[PDB]
């Protein structure tokens, strides 16, 4: 999975990040106080795995009770989702702090952190789509999920063009806090709160989050794109690996364009009837693509545009080309299963290789 | 177009071929007698260019008077085709002999010979399809043209796996002689000769050539495939370049499979109504692919499966995917023009680079 030269360049890697947000000081104090009361013999990898597992299980439960994201759910699911998200954020901060001390830092930890972040953001966007019941506005339904995916990939990609993480003021902390408080408010008030049309403007309440999200969208994009153009660390304005500046753009554009092309020619309402399956399959594809870029920018190697991850999308596209010989409901399940198995195999193989080389005992 | 190392390996190349056919001695004596009466100041490249030009012009005239390969043509076209084919064979033998003497041999000459052979075999197969009026048997119409293309590519490919050309007993000489005599017989007797159903077996006369061709087909394939499997020249049974044995098979399979896939889902009789345009576009594609393999096996480099020659087939495939927004008659013309321009540009660039390096003055 990893070549000898690339693995050799993996060592002597120094993690670096600069930036601060508005709510950073108080939550920072809280996380510091909580990490003073953590057991000393616990490994950070177990912490991040536990956090990701809790978040995934809770979001999966919420999705299972709300297919198509247009029905209602009890307070049980919303409360569990809020608790899981809060615990995920807390464990992220705590295992970061505990890995920074007691000389347990390793390059595999950052890889685990980034992969967990990808999966968690996909599941969080699914949960916040299902909770608000955004099935009454079919126009704004592709955009939300796939713009969350696109923004995470763009953050990784602008990190590729530079050497240090740059943190803004509207970063993940505020997003997670807002989503948690929104889940709590929906649980306490009921799923019909977003059907409490505001006495003016003739628009429902669901426009209040969405518009803001769009605003944040633009803002985030702005920053990222600047680092794409003005930023340069190598011998020129090119990437740190010496390759072209806009290579990952082709990967993300291919994924999103292929998703849109399959969506627009379904002829049987493939997406508006099975949104969770569609989003999960393409989220696994995008998660593998993002992990590849994470590994690429940890080292100084180069990425290609030929992967054994377009199997599922390829099957969908070639089953759409021929008119119909397999109904477009089992093909989606096959694609999701293939993508999940491929991502799991890739992650397990890379983790095993790194553990064998550095004799880390990943879980210890 | 040619890398420095590959161009350096181009030099110190020795042409080698072994084999003999049944009719080789008499035609060999004739060609020797004719080359004793050739001017000494004429370059072989001009000879092969003249032969290819005559063959192409005559076949183009015959095709223009017989679109769809189901109408009749005057004796003028058939006589011109027979004369052009005979002159092409004669000039091939003569310029080969004249290049072998008077120290004018160069690696560019073999490249010209192979490219001319590719174009000539494509046009000869079109001419023999049009002359026999094989439009009354739509089942056996894809097979003929594309099996001619496939056989030439397979001959080149088995040459790739070894170092020397192997000549059988049913080689190009007998094919050309048979086609010439068939053109002469059709001209003297008329296009209706193939509508003179043989008093027995209840089959028309056009089965007499076709079956034989099929037989020859199998025979040729046999020999080639043996060299594909038993043959080995490098450190192992692999190719002389050290790469995989069955890499060009992917190229030829992609071309033929894509042609068949576009043919089988035309919905408007794209091939059975415009056979000459279809065959010419895919013949230009296959000619460029074959020239690439010729250059590869002249040197010891490696070929890829990513070319700027699938533009035309890509446009056809993606215009078929979307139902129809451009009628499937201008797209074919665009594809043919693009393929022809690409092949001409590639050939001109390679010829200019070789002439600049070796200061040959190609035409002199
Ligand atoms: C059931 C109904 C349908 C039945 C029809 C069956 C079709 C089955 C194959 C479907 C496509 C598979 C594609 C595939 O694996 O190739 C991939 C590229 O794929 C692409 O580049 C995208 C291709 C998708 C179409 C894009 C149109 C725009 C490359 O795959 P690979 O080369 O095998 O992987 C090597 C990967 N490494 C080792 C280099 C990392
Ligand atoms: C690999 C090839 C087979 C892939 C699965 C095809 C299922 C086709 C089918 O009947 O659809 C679903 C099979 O249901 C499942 O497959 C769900 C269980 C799997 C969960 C992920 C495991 C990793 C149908 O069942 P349901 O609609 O899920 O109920
Ligand atoms: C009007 C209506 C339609 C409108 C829609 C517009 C579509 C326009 C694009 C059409 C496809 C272009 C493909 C292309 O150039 O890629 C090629 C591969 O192409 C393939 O591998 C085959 C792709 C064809 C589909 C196969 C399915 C099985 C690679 O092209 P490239 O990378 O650009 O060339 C670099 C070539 N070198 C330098 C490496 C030599
Ligand atoms: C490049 C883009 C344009 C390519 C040509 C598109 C033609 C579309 C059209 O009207 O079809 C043909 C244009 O006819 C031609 O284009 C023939 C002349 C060109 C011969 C090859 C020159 C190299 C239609 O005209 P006709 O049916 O050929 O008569
Ligand atoms: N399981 C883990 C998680 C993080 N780490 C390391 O600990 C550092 C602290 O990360 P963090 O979570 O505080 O930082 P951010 O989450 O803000 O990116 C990471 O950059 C990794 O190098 C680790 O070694 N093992
Ligand atoms: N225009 C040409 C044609 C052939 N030649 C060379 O002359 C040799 C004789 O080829 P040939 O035509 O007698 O052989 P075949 O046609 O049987 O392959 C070729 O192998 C080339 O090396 C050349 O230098 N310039
Ligand atoms: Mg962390
Ligand atoms: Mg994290
Ligand atoms: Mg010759
Ligand atoms: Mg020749």
């Amino acid at each position: 999975p990893l070549s000898a030269q690339q693995l050799k360049k993996l060592e002597e890697h120094k993690y670096s990040a600069s930036g601060r947000s508005l709510v950073e000081p108080p939550m920072q104090v809280y996380w510091n106080w909580l990490v003073e009361k953590v057991p000393l013999w616990l490994a950070p990898n177990t912490i991040t795995m536990v956090g990701l597992l809790l978040n995934v299980l809770s979001t999966l439960i919420l999705v299972c009770y709300c297919p198509t994201a247009t029905e209602g759910a009890p307070f049980w699911t919303y409360l569990l989702c809020a608790i899981g998200l809060f615990v995920y954020q807390s464990l992220d901060a705590i295992d970061g702090k505990q890995a920074r001390r007691t000389n347990s830092s390793s390059p595999l930890g950052e890889m685990f952190d980034h992969g967990c972040d990808s999966i968690s953001i996909v599941f969080v966007n699914l949960g916040t789509i299902a909770a608000v019941r955004l099935g009454t506005l079919p126009g704004w339904m592709f955009y939300c999920c796939f713009v969350g995916m696109f923004m995470f990939y763009c953050a990784q990609w602008q990190t590729y063009v530079c050497g240090t993480l740059k943190f803004g003021i509207i970063d993940v902390t505020e997003l997670q806090i807002s989503v948690t408080v929104m889940f709590l408010m929906t649980a306490v008030c009921g799923p019909e709160l977003w059907d409490y049309e505001i006495p003016f403007t003739g628009l429902p309440m669901k426009t209040i989050p969405l518009l803001g999200i769009i605003g944040g969208t633009v803002y985030s994009c702005s920053n990222y794109f600047r680092v794409i153009l003005s930023g340069g660390v190598g011998k020129n304005g090119s990437t740190v690996a010496g390759t072209s500046v806009l290579s990952p753009g082709l990967h993300i554009g291919l994924v999103l364009l292929l998703a849109l092309m399959i969506y627009k020619k379904s002829t049987t309402n493939l997406f508006l009837q099975n949104p969770c399956l569609y989003t999960l399959a393409f989220g696994f594809v995008s998660a593998k693509i993002t992990i590849k870029l994470v590994i690429a920018h940890m080292t100084k190697s180069e990425i290609s545009l030929q992967d054994t991850a377009f199997i599922g999308p390829g099957l969908l596209f070639f089953n759409q080309y021929f008119n119909s010989f397999i109904d477009e409901y089992i093909v989606l399940w096959i694609a999701m299963v293939i993508s999940f198995a491929d991502l799991l195999r890739y992650c397990i193989s890379v983790c095993l290789q790194i553990a064998t080389h550095l004799r880390i005992s990943v879980f210890r």
